[PDB]
């Protein structure tokens, strides 16, 4: 089921050509383009690498370390240039410099579902069938060929672009940057599992919370839990919470739900096996690869591209 089609190989293909070509990564070879966004332990620009004339992401993370510690951080994310999937967002290379590390990868161009949501107020069932399929997909590759769980599955992690494609970023591939970073450095654990928030056992099934968490968000228009009191329901389709707070509520109540009445069976059913507390009850990808709403979205010949430039203008 990881088998590329012909355009996919071909798109691979142009990827790794354009990649040969950039030599070793250095500071001046950048120059800003714009701003794409902040997170709480870095940002990261549009740019373009003066050379090669190849437009990129510059994740910048801004965190301090020794020379001693940020090599290692940058010897493990070599591996990234060993992740080769349609799934998986291009990596171009990091370095360090300005006691900040750099990650440079390839530019999604439709941004992360993050923006898409806001822009488009909720996303329809029918899209939500790809964005599944191409997450499921995403974290069985790096399970199946290099032993990774993503580890941070989110709507910003989830990148879109004008080809209709749908890629992964910021997946857990370098342990030390995990440390060197989650110490001094908190990043959102509101699409965390009950397992994970709980410090108990964690694998996979992890990350397929945090997927049917962020669909459900991602359908009704908003971050689902606490639940929405039935009279905000009508108002949505017709028909606060300190942090603190919300992360309890997530360990000690029933997992979030999609309103019924307004989704297909098929698609309740999906976000219901994602959502089960229990690690060891809700389902595993090779399950979820053959549920019904998947192998129903894939017989579907969805237009995302099209769509997606409808939505956010592109
Ligand atoms: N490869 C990319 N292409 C386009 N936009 C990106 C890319 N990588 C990151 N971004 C943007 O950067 C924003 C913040 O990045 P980040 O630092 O990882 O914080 P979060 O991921 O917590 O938003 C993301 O929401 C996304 O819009
Ligand atoms: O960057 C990561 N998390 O978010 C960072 C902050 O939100 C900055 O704001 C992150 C965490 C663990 C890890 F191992 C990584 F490799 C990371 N970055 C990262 C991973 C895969 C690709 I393709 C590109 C990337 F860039
Ligand atoms: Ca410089
Ligand atoms: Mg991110
Ligand atoms: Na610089």
């Amino acid at each position: 089921e990881l088998e590329l089609d012909e355009q996919q190989r071909k798109r691979l293909e142009a990827f790794l050509t354009q990649k040969q070509k950039v030599g070793e990564l250095k500071d001046d070879d950048f120059e800003k383009i714009s701003e794409l966004g902040a997170g709480n332990g870095g940002v990261v620009f549009k740019v373009s690498h003066k050379p090669s004339g190849l437009v990129m992401a510059r994740k910048l993370i801004h965190l301090e370390i020794k020379p001693a510690i940020r090599n290692q951080i940058i010897r493990e994310l070599q591996v990234l240039h060993e992740c080769n999937s349609p799934y998986i967002v291009g990596f171009y290379g990091a370095f360090y410099s300005d006691g900040e590390i750099s990650i440079c990868m390839e530019h999604m161009d439709g941004g992360s579902l993050d923006q898409v949501l806001k822009k488009a107020g909720r996303i329809p069932e029918q899209i939500l069938g790809k964005v599944s399929i191409a997450v499921i997909k995403g974290l069985t590759y790096l399970r199946e060929k290099h032993k990774i769980m993503h580890r941070d599955v989110k709507p910003s992690n989830i990148l879109v672009n004008s080809r209709g494609e749908i890629k992964l970023c910021d997946f857990g591939v370098s342990g030390q940057l995990i440390d060197s970073m989650a110490n001094s450095f908190v990043g959102t654990r509101s699409y965390m599992s009950p397992e994970r928030l709980q410090g108990t056992h964690y694998s996979v099934q992890s990350d397929i919370w945090s997927m049917g968490l962020s669909l459900v968000e991602m359908a009704v228009g908003r971050y689902p839990i606490p639940p929405p009191d039935a009279k905000e329901l009508e108002l949505m389709f017709g028909c606060p919470m300190a942090i603190f707070e919300l992360l309890d509520y997530i360990v000690n109540e029933p997992p979030p739900k999609l309103p019924s009445g307004v989704f297909s069976l098929e698609f309740q059913d999906f976000v219901n096996k994602c959502l089960i507390k229990n690690p060891a009850e809700r389902a595993d990808l090779k399950q979820l690869m053959v549920h019904a709403f998947i192998k129903r979205s894939d017989a579907e010949e969805v237009d995302f591209a099209g769509w997606l430039c409808s939505t956010i203008g592109l």
